[PDB]
């Protein structure tokens, strides 16, 4: 079964670009990472930094997770991210998203050895 670390990379890492270039990045990315498989995942964030830089967040600003656990961490730096949010009219299986590029701090839950992100909690 996919490791939570690998699932995080599939769902949230896109170290290719520095940003979202096109307005259907999300339509394309949400497909190619298997997030429009069975249903349209409504909301999802892609991080446009190195994996190393994202993993390093696990040694940055410790914060509570939304679920009240205390193994979350806020990136000290803003990061290039793309917020994908399904449109109001989107209907599976033709999943449609707005793409919003932004530079924000990320909050991730970290776990395991190596101690890496297993969950994307928020961006701030």
């Amino acid at each position: 079964k996919e490791t939570a670390a690998a699932k995080f990379e599939r769902q949230h890492m896109d170290s290719s670009t520095s940003a979202a270039s096109s307005s259907n990045y999300c339509n394309q990315m949400m497909k190619s990472r298997n997030l429009t498989k069975d249903r349209c995942k409504p909301v999802n964030t892609f991080v446009h930094e190195s994996l190393a830089d994202v993993q390093a967040v696990c040694s940055q600003k410790n914060v509570a997770c939304k679920n009240g656990q205390t193994n979350c961490y806020q990136s000290y730096s803003t990061m290039s991210i793309t917020d994908c949010r399904e449109t109001g009219s989107s209907k599976y299986p033709n999943c449609a998203y707005k793409t919003t590029q932004a530079n924000k701090h990320i909050i991730v839950a970290c776990e395991g050895n190596p101690y890496v992100p297993v969950h994307f909690d928020a961006s701030v």
